């Protein structure tokens, strides 16, 4: 899985330990091994939410499976909680786009995750 | 809705009020309220279009509904118009990827927009 | 088509010619003229792969068609090869998301490709 956060919160406000916390908490939430979790944090961005430049975040989570109604609401609670606690971003100024990726459409290690045919 | 612009145009060439203008124009175009519109502009990018590093932009528009053949042609005219006028980027050096998002696949405010089941 | 690379490799480590090599190799690989290909390289990123911040990359390739099982495995070999050779990133620390775009959902030059 891969999780990206783009935010106008300054780099200096991203706490030590943040990428590792995301890595471990997403491993737990998705049931996938930590070794396969990638995280990407992009501070200092020029962005607005609702026309306001108060702290906000635009995020993406890509996973092969483990994407769906109840699961995505769970991820949102988890990830909004982290963004609120660590970056002081209000949950109602966060968007997270969820993508259920087909194994054939994710490349890795010179191939993809579709090895069957 | 979420609109992202990545461009090699320098930061100083992005006019003040560009984010607000995008916000207003997108609210009008999509019929969604401004409070739900998120905009994100990323200047000074290392990019090429057709092998040239002249001004260009790679963009995305994510919306729950209001995405389709006719509407997208209309968005492209609107957004290329703004990028050309404000950032001086030629319309034939812009790509915009449109995404019709399922409500269940967009997280916000500790949950998603799938609140029904 | 368009290709985006996000990496924690520093900008100074991105070699002269890299964007051009991606453009022409992707032209060859997708069969499209180089004039169609957009590439975007984002160095110096704050990222981790498997909990480690050794060199890694998160990438996307969007194309109207030319996306599929065998084709994507070919793109991955090509692109991982380039990232390993040029940016010294291990292939097992690269993800590439492939998107088969509908022509109606790609805007260009005041319109779409539909
Ligand atoms: C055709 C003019 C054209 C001009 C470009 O500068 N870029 C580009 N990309 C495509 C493309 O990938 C495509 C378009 C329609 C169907 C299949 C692929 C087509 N173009």
């Amino acid at each position: 899985p891969m999780f990206i956060v783009n935010t106008n919160v300054p780099r200096a406000s991203v706490p030590d330990g943040f990428l590792s916390e995301l890595t471990q908490q997403l491993a737990q939430a998705t049931g996938k091994p930590p070794q396969y979790i990638a995280v990407h944090v992009v501070p200092d961005q020029l962005m607005a939410f609702g026309g306001s430049s108060e702290p906000c975040a635009l995020c993406s989570l890509h996973s092969i499976g483990k994407i769906g109604g109840a699961q995505n609401r769970s991820y949102s609670k988890l990830l909004c909680g982290l963004l609120a606690e660590r970056l002081r971003i209000s949950p109602d100024r966060v968007y997270i786009n969820y993508y259920d990726m087909n194994a054939a459409n994710v490349g890795w290690n010179n191939s993809t995750f579709a090895l069957e045919h």
